[PDB]
């Protein structure tokens, strides 16, 4: 299987502990490590932070006691926005000139591949998407066309289904990309007005759910009837919670909340803890399995936040395996107890080394 982890560029300016640099990360838990993010900048993939260029190397060193370890840089992510790449992805001009600009800058700087993360091609960037990921894949092909070993090309894409009809033409892109990073999370938004879980496997409750598709298993399914091949499908697993603060003594699910939850000590986001910053929730907290869902959530004191655990995540990998996917994908390394001191045992890295044993197992 493949078990695909992001590392975010912006970790290393966490206070503390919080701080995560990429010689920190354990070479031999994932079988890819994606960085994120590269900017683009007069039509050229550039870098991002400062000292990208000193943490590529650190991030790349981690290949020297692991020679299958690959490595992938990201361009895109959320706060990147949509416009910027739709405006790349439509003028020809610009396209070639960014194309043309990657695979030198991967070989330059040691990567083994190009992760796209636009978020997200508008209903009329659909085909500039399916544009866009054909060229840059025939570039890679061209570019190895002697003897090299080929440069990776992936997505990760919205688990959204709205999205999904409006973005991808599934079918096209998957003959061209080497993998999917279908981003299962992130499903129950605040403005709701209610506790739900961002990271369901399943609908669960029937009448306690807003629609049908915003979980795990309907973006899955939907992707492979689409056309995706499960074998080139990487599932998304968090390692992130999503945070309400409860208007009422009720700590259900769909209990009435007021807004996102009080920001992290480290991340500092409201609505978002790193699992690191559960953990020490979780202390004279009350946690809940949601028995339709498969997930926990938890909640003390007018908080309640809906993340994954140990037990959870093996059973979204045993979830995977059956339907035969490519492996699983972390948002987001740094997210998850990479010092090993927050949580149960001195264990570093427990929800992502929990995924790859499940992969492993039996
Ligand atoms: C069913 C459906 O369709 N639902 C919709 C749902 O999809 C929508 O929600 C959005 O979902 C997508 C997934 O599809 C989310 O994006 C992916 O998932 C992860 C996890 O959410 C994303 O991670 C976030 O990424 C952004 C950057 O792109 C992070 O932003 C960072 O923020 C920090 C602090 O705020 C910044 O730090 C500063 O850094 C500077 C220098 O770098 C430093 O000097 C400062 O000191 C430092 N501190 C501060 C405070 O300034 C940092 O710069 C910035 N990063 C950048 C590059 O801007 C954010 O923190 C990440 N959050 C988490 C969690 O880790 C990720 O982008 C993406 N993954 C991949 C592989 O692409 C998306 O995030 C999510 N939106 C939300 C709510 O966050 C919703 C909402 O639109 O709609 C539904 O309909
Ligand atoms: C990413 O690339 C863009 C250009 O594509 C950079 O440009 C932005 O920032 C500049 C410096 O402050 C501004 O002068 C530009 O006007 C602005 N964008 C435009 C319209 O060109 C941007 O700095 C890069 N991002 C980072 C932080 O490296």
């Amino acid at each position: 299987y493949k078990l695909v982890c992001y590392y975010t560029s912006w970790s290393q300016y966490r206070e503390g502990d919080g701080s995560c640099f990429p010689d920190a990360l354990d070479r031999f838990l994932c079988t890819h490590i994606i960085y994120s993010f590269a900017n683009i900048s007069n039509d050229h993939i550039d870098t991002w932070e400062w000292n990208d260029v000193t943490l590529y190397g650190m991030l790349n060193t981690l290949k020297n006691r692991n020679p299958n370890l690959k490595t992938l840089l990201s361009v895109g992510g959320w706060n990147f926005g949509s416009q910027r790449f739709s405006k790349i992805a439509s003028n020809t001009q610009s396209r070639r000139t960014f194309i043309k600009s990657v695979p030198p800058f991967l070989r330059t700087h040691g990567f083994d591949g190009l992760d796209l993360a636009w978020l997200y091609p508008g209903r009329r960037d659909k085909q500039h998407f399916t544009t866009l990921i054909k060229e840059m894949k025939a570039e890679f092909i061209k570019e190895a066309q002697p003897g090299k070993k080929q440069l990776l090309l992936s997505a990760a894409l919205s688990a959204g289904k709205v999205t999904i009809d409006s973005s991808y033409d599934i079918a096209k892109i998957s003959q061209h990309l080497d993998f999917i990073s279908i981003m299962t999370y992130d499903f129950h938004g605040a403005w709701r007005g209610t506790t739900g879980h961002h990271s369901p496997l399943f609908r669960g409750q029937e009448d306690a759910s807003p629609d049908r598709f915003s979980n795990t298993d309907y973006a899955v399914g939907y992707m492979l009837r689409l056309g995706a091949p499960a074998s080139k499908l990487v599932m998304g697993i968090p390692t992130f919670g999503r945070s309400f603060t409860l208007a009422s003594s009720e700590t259900g699910v769909g209990a009435p909340i007021s807004g996102p939850g009080i920001p992290g000590r480290f991340t500092k986001e409201a609505g978002t803890l790193a699992y690191y910053e559960i953990c020490d929730f979780l202390r004279g907290a009350t946690v809940h399995r949601i028995l339709g869902q498969q997930v926990p959530y938890a909640t003390k004191g007018n908080q309640w936040v809906g993340y994954d655990d140990q037990e959870s995540v093996k059973s979204k990998v045993q979830y995977l395996k059956d339907r035969q996917l490519a492996g699983a994908m972390v948002w987001a390394l740094d997210l998850d107890d990479f010092q090993g001191s927050f949580c149960g045992q001195d264990l570093r890295f427990p929800l992502t080394n929990a995924i790859k044993d499940a992969l492993a197992a039996t």
